């Protein structure tokens, strides 16, 4: 038996990529060792006439289907080979982290890139990936995985990794919006109100997002008011409600966050606070981003 089969240092290729190919003879011994080989691509002549078929920066040029005719010049005998689809791939690079998002002040931000080949090979088994991740116009680090160590408002930005193998001629990239969420209280809740019996109870806390720079892209943003009271010697505080419209004990909360109740009662006097929290939607889900709590107001009953 005499037979012959292209064999192939790369699975396939990136950009600038090198690879090698080569006609492997087999069969019963002793093999011919007198021979020549004639190289095709798709079908069409190739200059190349020895047993290796070799490739330096590989361009979309390089690709397709190769094939060897191999001839015993004792014999004559000529064997052409299967042919080997050499394939161009390229990289698709993706953040695990979502492509927009807001953080909760102090806290490392931690990224991480994750890499697949377009044809679902990678070329080699030791192929080499290089990662570059930066904010801007400056490198914060070489490596597959980072920490953004104490994130604040001007770390805000996008932030890209760039990946590439053998030559940067395959680089691909992903990147994510990272910014800082924070409020502010525009107006605190009243630190004491008397309230004549039977008349409105009405209560306010004023706080706002606060985010620096460009929020175009980010994720959308709502704030939602935790109401409580607590009263003397009462041991765990009520929470009146958190939802818009009615709440517990005749309260009600208005469409701004404002804590309503028609007709004060004795039973009215008490401590009043909010807790206002920030969410961001990612995806079908919210998270809170941040939280303030207001001032506790001393709400008393008389006449
Ligand atoms: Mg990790």
């Amino acid at each position: 038996a005499f037979t012959v089969s292209i064999q192939s240092n790369k699975r396939c290729f990136l950009a600038g990529d090198g690879f090698t190919l080569t006609a492997t003879v087999a069969g019963d011994e002793p093999l011919p060792s007198n021979l020549t080989y004639t190289w095709t691509k798709d079908d069409q002549p190739h200059e190349n006439n020895t047993a290796t078929l070799t490739v330096a920066d590989a361009t979309s040029e390089n690709a397709g289907s190769y094939k060897v005719t191999v001839q015993d010049t004792d014999t004559m005998t000529s064997v052409e080979s299967e042919v080997f689809l050499m394939e161009e791939a390229e990289l698709i690079v993706n953040i695990t982290e979502p492509q927009h998002f807001y953080v909760s002040s102090q806290t490392d931000v931690e990224l991480h890139a994750t890499v697949k080949f377009s044809g679902g090979k990678t070329p080699a088994d030791n192929y080499e990936l290089h990662y570059s991740w930066s904010k801007g116009e400056d490198v914060i680090d070489t490596t597959q995985d980072i920490t953004i160590q104490e994130f604040t408002a001007d770390k805000n930005g996008v932030y890209t990794v760039k990946v590439w193998g053998e030559s940067e001629d395959s680089a691909a990239s992903a990147s994510t919006k990272i910014m800082l969420a924070t409020m502010n209280v525009d107006q605190d809740v009243v630190e004491s109100k008397t309230v004549a019996l039977g008349n409105e109870i009405s209560l306010n806390y004023v706080v706002s997002e606060d985010i620096v720079g460009d929020s175009s892209g980010m994720p959308n943003l709502t704030i939602k008011y935790n109401w409580y009271l607590q009263r003397e010697g009462q041991l765990s505080p009520t929470l009146i409600g958190s939802e818009v419209g009615e709440a517990l004990e005749g309260f009600s909360i208005t469409p701004d966050g404002h804590l309503f109740k028609e007709s004060a009662t004795y039973d009215d006097t008490a401590k009043f606070w909010c807790v206002a929290k920030l969410y961001q939607q990612i995806e079908d889900e919210t998270v809170e981003v941040a939280a303030s709590t207001s001032r506790k107001c001393s709400m008393e009953v008389v006449k």
